[PDB]
């Protein structure tokens, strides 16, 4: 099965077909893994607009989007607001707790869940989900564990790539509309 | 014929000869597709100074330069001011509305218009223009659709490349002068 | 739409749908452009096995395969014979002559012909065909002229890529065998 | 776990551990996919010496090496004789005849069988084996189907790579000895 | 000996086993060598979260992490505060003074120390330590002097690479746990 | 002769031997050509620390460093202050004026001057100096005009590279000591 | 000026404009620098067909082509015969001897001569000619010495590139025609 | 000190200054690792002529060049003949035997010997010599063990690089005169 990023297995496509919830890591997935820090305590993070468009397409194609992140920042709240992401868990080490809460609130089986991570701290959740995704430049020890490895790096369109994959699998890609913000 | 970025087709050269208006996307085209967000509500974007030089050369050589963007930020208005861009459309989901508004105000035919984009939301406009351009690292589904694909990535000199192309085709490249800002 | 080598335009896919004959340049297209010459007058040329599979797929799926070369070698006859190619023109400077001979013999319109080339001498023929193809590492001046530029280089699987494209466009890719 | 070619999944390492027979494709796997032909009818094929060493290590460390190829030439016979490969099947469209012959002769289950191929014609065999492998530069559609994809290209050491993996997983790589021929 | 970044020498793995103190450069090691400066006198630097996870792993595994910088910035104090780095030295031109100071305070022999640098100013200290490390994109002249050259660039996970190496050498990597901060 | 960035011509080394003044462009030479802008008028630019070390080595080794830039920002003054650069020209559209002034004030012949540029507006000055330099990623049309093309891209160490070259040509490289700032 | 291989300097184009004779190295220039030797005393060498087309264009556009090679083989004579090269010197250790003979025979000044080489043994002749050319993958010490360094590697179209440059400079490229042999 | 392939360590250079004997592997060192086999029992192996020039330079500069290879072919004898190599051992599985014979015959201490290899079978010999060299594309497990790793791949100029290194260290590089064969 061909995609606009390269061929994927029938098994990966079958997994993506069932996804009702896409959970995303922030650092190294939605960003390039950097943290910008200033002398007056300012903190910045870079997000990618094409990911934003992808998220918008998913959110309006009956695919819920969630975020579970180890750090905690107001800027992430602002980013979730502008994209319309209502499910946000910040400052969590053991991400299994947020994951159990998500499966509870949305009444959703783990087989209908996809997760995109970039480090070993993400694997406990990724192990349980229907479609585990590692970004192109994730930690070397995570890459072979995931169901699908993206072609695009974290913060460069890896999330858009996953969004495109889910929509294509469900026959929603051609008629998908979002906002490139 | 020969350009400093590599050979281009005669058809692309001929399209570029009639361009009286260059419409530019912002995110992914004039920038590398990143939005910097802070904890105090700050927002940054990165612009390329060699693109600035190209835009100046275009404006000072009878080629109007316009911007249509899906995002809305004051920093964009500032950047347009410093470059002497007077045509700015922000927060536009359906870019056809703004595109139609531009052509009626400037009294210019769609064939005399070039558009440089990076995502699928730009295509409805790009389809109608004389010279459609996708940046090197545009969305993979956009690339095969455009009349021309730049060698240089978004935010790295892709706009300059397009400006160089228009000027050369119009025999203005030798005499064109600008400010590297 | 989507291909295993990456996205292609609607216009290119429409062109590939109509192809009944694929004409192939040899040097730089079926080979990496190299000529091996020996002291006893030996001559070798390298061919790609995956191109072979693609040509066998096309030939058994209603797509005829032809060759027009500027060089002349017995080894090229041997290669065609093993692949079941019957239309071979060697030592052809002006490739337009061999081209007209093919359209006549097979009773085929130039719109239903694809040509894969790598140098400027191939252009007079590529201009006339429905689907012109330059290989990834073709001469720089030929590349922007073609309808489609391959992702794979000459002798590396560029021909297989084109066979894949024709069979995909014709809905034959799944069923085809080589 | 970690290999000298990069991390592999526990799944691949566990599959490699269980392997008693290694079936190898020739063209595009043991060679770089090229057929060198001459005017007098001479034919050449190129092989990699570091692959040779790996085959000698596998054969000396209780792993069988077998070849199923669609082509037929005397040179392939000669290569196998220099390596001590006793199981060779040439000129076959359907590689399932040879694969099943190899299972009855060695009394070996499909799971203890690993296959290295580079094209779609190999897939029927690889589908049924314990560890299916595709070389780095295999046909794009074959790549996502394999359990393992080699880092090294066909004819460059993709076979050595698989031999190194088979030996590592079996704890034989430390004291494995071969001849670089 | 196999790591997830590729093979390392037995001597490097032996040196890495004895490490109780890891001293790190900031600029070009924890960052990509860039200083972001503003008109109101702002200063930003970028850090890598996967480096943070590595640092947290070392500190919780009996490996002290310290920093010696030639620059002085409040932002760096903040980054150290998040990671649990208690030994910070800023504004220091001659890094030997800070180096001698650390060994005296921690009662540690130089052979039990590792240093990760990127420029020639780091060498006088690196020469003395048990394990000297130059990052992948360090100054050309520093690279051949170091015991180990990282595969990953400064600011992109070179520090995490060293942490992973130290933990594997000491048999602590499997059980090592940190926070991606 | 051999340098740590690769071989250089005998003419380039002879030209570097005579250099008493190094003139640098800012944008695309000391930076990667990006301008960061915010919604509150904030302006940011990124500088490279290893460039800073080079400039420090040059200034302390009897090579004067000057800057001529077409933009104007306070942050550039802050950078020049820290590096000890006293010759700065901002908002300079025609760079030939600042060049004439520098030769006048410092009593220096153009043959003893080096200029590092990245765009075509730099050329009128570069044409007159003893050693003209284009950065690796300078505008395509400037590259073939320059006496030397750096290996390193602008804002990534292109200036450190030129600094190393001048110091090597003059036999000051080993004696050179600066601050990594 | 712009070429299909990228920009070249005005000085390079001026040198190319005067060229009446192009002299070529064989090994590393017309070939990829390989010698194929066999057990029966067979010797092979690889030539590039697009180089042959370029050579045919040169000879038919009032540009004499000649070869000076340090080795001697009958295959080279055969190659020259197919291309119509009539000036061939083999087994040539001091290439200045053949160079003088050629210039005497054709009554041509050193300035009207171009030489394409790949190794240091070629420099004494290259130093004297109007246009000296080192191929992209020439010996690293030769590269900085040449007037022009080709973009394309030896045996891959470096000679075609030089032919293309001479024809363009002399205004003969559009109407130049050869045979792809 | 600095070389035309990049900086080497002061240790590697000091080792290179003592080298009187250069022992070379064949397959993967003087060639790219390929064995060409034919239907009528023909064998070919490709040699690099720039390597030949380097070997000629070594042999004329008080550096003996020897060969120990695991395979056995008349073509290798022919290649040694043309280069003037008289010390050739073929079909050697345990290379320590021929190594002991060499040191015995030439009356040379192992510290004054250099070995260039590409696989693990070379290591027992490399472990004993003064300068062990692994080629750029050697087996991954060999690379970290060698004193020096070449920039150039086997059969592409790796041997030339080593020759250039020995001559440079002994002050004979500009001196060096050979035949490009
Ligand atoms: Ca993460
Ligand atoms: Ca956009
Ligand atoms: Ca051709
Ligand atoms: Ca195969
Ligand atoms: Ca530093
Ligand atoms: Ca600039
Ligand atoms: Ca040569
Ligand atoms: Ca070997």
């Amino acid at each position: 099965l061909a995609t606009c990023y390269g061929p994927v297995s029938a098994d990966v496509m079958a997994k993506a077909e069932n996804i009702r919830l896409l959970i995303l890591d922030v650092d190294g997935v939605l960003s390039d893994g950097l943290i910008y820090m200033g002398n007056n305590g300012e903190e910045l993070k870079a997000f990618n607009v094409r990911d934003g468009y992808g998220i918008r397409c998913a959110l309006t194609s009956d695919i819920e989007v969630a975020i579970i992140t180890g750090r905690k920042a107001k800027l992430v709240e602002d980013r979730c607001a502008t994209l319309g992401i209502t499910h946000l868990y910040q400052g969590q080490s053991n991400k299994l707790i947020a994951f159990s809460d998500l499966l509870e609130k949305l009444a959703i089986a783990p087989e209908n869940v996809a997760y995109v991570g970039d480090d070993l701290i993400d694997w406990p959740v990724m192990e349980k989900v229907g479609l585990s995704v590692a970004v192109a430049d994730a930690h070397p020890l995570l890459i072979p564990r995931a169901d699908y490895v993206t072609r695009i790096a974290g913060g460069r369109g890896a999330v858009r790539e996953v969004c495109d994959l889910l929509l294509l699998a469900q026959g929603k890609l051609d008629e998908a509309k979002g906002q490139s913000i």
